[PDB]
């Protein structure tokens, strides 16, 4: 058979868990950059770039410009996330 893609399934840890991501181009880069991973999490775990922190190796991933390849990440790997979940009953 024949397998393959173009965007990467890594996993972010969050909640003192893991949430499996798939990471994928901006519709216009050859390939995907750390931007897209932080968008994925916003937009799957429901955490803000403003409250969410990306560390790999011990090393807080903090350029989006930057590509997930560049920092040692792959389609095949797991990112720690460091932040605040939505939870508990909030008013305002």
């Amino acid at each position: 058979g024949s397998s393959g893609s173009s965007g990467l399934t890594v996993t972010v840890t969050h909640s003192n868990e893991k949430h499996d991501l798939h990471v994928t181009s901006q519709q216009g880069s050859s390939e995907p950059v750390v931007q897209d991973l932080a968008q994925v999490v916003e937009e799957v775990i429901g955490v803000p770039q403003s409250f969410q922190k990306l560390i790999f190796k011990g090393k807080s991933l903090k350029e989006m410009e930057t590509p997930l390849s560049a920092l040692g990440i792959q389609d095949g790997c797991r990112v720690m996330l460091i932040g605040k979940k939505n939870s508990g009953p909030s008013s305002g």
